[PDB]
């Protein structure tokens, strides 16, 4: 979905967004994520030691399923005449079952709101659903905030 | 400092865990957290489109200062007796003022409270301030829920 502009962003406020397509979760994205943010707890990047462990083989970090929330939106939806966009926040966010690596998610979303913050500036709060393949249990339910500058 | 046991860690509800050191945001990392996530927007990774907009250069991912949360936590305690501590998620993240690529940042927490889940893992609330070298405004400043297991 394109917006035209923040306007019609603006006028959205309550839809549907869209949903993403499937994304697969790579050992390789999750090493950078440890690389980039200095977790490198064995559950996420020793597969010998997470094979042993209780989940049985590594999983993402919760915080990087949480950080795919603008690749995935970016595939339901587009602002045009935004010089930039950047993270306001997060209001609630839960992880509620973890994400193997190998697995593949895939995200829905909601507009909230959209706050007129002036100038042509909008504040939009966003409600994700992040599923994991073939898993009832969300690998994530959060709600972000986003400005639009 | 080191909990002993979680039920060390329960007894220090309602006290500070301490403070990080200075932790230096590189322009590398942020590249890798880029390439880790899929958000490679030109305010985190275009010197020469950043040092032209708002901000005059690049500025870090608001969801990677987020996700520094982990290493700068494990700069401050330990806790024994668990075999891993898992992301379970975040009641309110916001962040004030960018993180200018190449600026030092540095954490202060206090635990909120701990809740026992059964089974010696235990659900730690932790709030989180993250200042950054050059500003009065913080970073980043979270509510967020770890679970010990």
């Amino acid at each position: 979905r394109t917006f035209e502009s923040v306007a019609d962003l603006a006028a959205a406020a309550g839809e549907k967004v869209g949903q993403s397509d499937w994304v697969t979760i790579t050992q390789e994205e999750v090493n950078l994520f440890a690389d980039a943010t200095g977790d490198h707890q064995w559950i996420h990047v020793d597969p010998e030691r997470a094979a042993a462990g209780p989940f049985g083989t590594t999983i993402a970090h919760g915080f990087m399923t949480l950080a795919l929330l603008p690749r995935l939106q970016h595939q339901m939806y587009t602002v045009k005449g935004v010089k930039l966009a950047i993270n306001y926040g997060l209001n609630k966010v839960r992880f509620p079952a973890p994400v193997p690596v190998g697995s593949r998610v895939r995200a829905t979303s909601s507009l909230v709101g959209v706050e007129d913050l002036g100038n042509g500036t909008v504040q939009a709060t966003v409600s994700t659903t992040v599923e994991v393949e073939g898993s009832a249990k969300p690998a994530c339910v959060a709600e972000s905030i986003v400005r639009y500058v």
